[PDB]
C-alpha cells in the first residue's frame, strides 16, 4: 500500500508515520505547503498512525522539539506522537481486507482529510476549526486542543477498563468531526476497505 501525505496547510508541517514500535518508511519528513510525501507502508501493517506535528525545530543530526505531536524529540519516528494530535490510524490486509479511519481521542492539532486514492471506499474528513472553538480547559498552551484523558486523567476519559460513554469534551470533537473518533468506544466511524488499497492523507483539505 502506497499513502500520499499532502500538507495543504499555509504552514509547514513534519508529517510521521509510524506503527508504535517502529518506523513506518522513513517515519517522518519536513512538509512545506503543497508537498507530497510518498511512503510505502508495508503489507498487513496493523495499527499504524499518520500525524502531523507543527512548529517543530531539528538539528542536523535529526533532534528536537515540536510544539503538537513530538515523537521522542525525532524528525524520523518510532513511537506515537505526543497529544494533541489528529491521527490517521490504518490498518492494512486484516484478512482481505483495509479498514481506515481518523480518531480524535487524542485530541486535534491540525484538520485532516484520508482518503483511498483507488477506487472501492470512501474517505473520512476532520477538517473543523476545532482549535479555534476547542473548550478553555481542553486548550494546550503549545497550539492544538488536548482530549480529556491526557487533561484530567479520570478512568471516564481514558476508559481503562472499557465500561465508559460519552462526556462533555467527547461530544465536542463529535460535535465538530462527526466522522472522526471522539473517544474510545465511540461508536465505530472506521472505514472498510479493498485489501491493499492505497491512500492519502492531507492535512487542511478544505484551506
Amino acid at each position: 500500500a502506497t499513502f500520499e501525505i499532502v500538507n495543504r496547510c499555509s504552514y509547514t508541517v513534519w508529517a510521521a508515520a509510524s506503527k508504535g514500535d517502529a518506523a513506518l518508511d522513513a517515519g517522518g519528513r519536513q512538509l512545506n505547503s503543497g508537498e507530497s510525501w510518498t511512503i510505502n507502508v508495508e503489507p498487513g501493517t496493523n495499527g499504524g498512525k499518520i500525524w502531523a506535528r507543527t512548529d517543530c525545530y531539528f538539528d542536523d543530526s535529526g533532534s528536537g522539539i515540536c510544539k503538537t505531536g513530538d515523537c521522542g524529540g525525532l524528525l524520523r519516528c518510532k513511537r506515537f506522537g505526543r497529544p494533541p494530535t489528529t491521527l490517521a490510524e490504518f490498518s492494512l490486509n486484516q484478512y482481505g481486507k483495509d479498514y481506515i479511519d481518523i480518531s480524535n481521542i487524542k485530541g486535534f492539532n491540525v484538520p485532516m482529510n484520508f482518503s483511498p486514492t483507488t477506487r472501492g471506499c470512501r474517505g473520512v474528513r476532520c477538517a473543523a476549526d476545532i482549535v479555534g472553538q476547542c473548550p478553555a480547559k481542553l486548550k494546550a498552551p503549545g497550539g492544538g486542543c488536548n482530549d480529556a484523558c491526557t487533561v484530567f486523567q479520570t478512568s471516564e476519559y481514558c476508559c481503562t477498563t472499557g465500561k465508559c460513554g460519552p462526556t462533555e469534551y467527547s461530544r465536542f470533537f463529535k460535535r465538530l468531526c462527526p466522522d472522526a473518533f471522539s473517544y474510545v468506544l465511540d461508536k465505530p466511524t472506521t472505514v472498510t476497505c479493498p485489501g491493499s488499497s492505497n491512500y492519502r492523507v492531507t492535512f487542511c483539505p478544505t484551506a
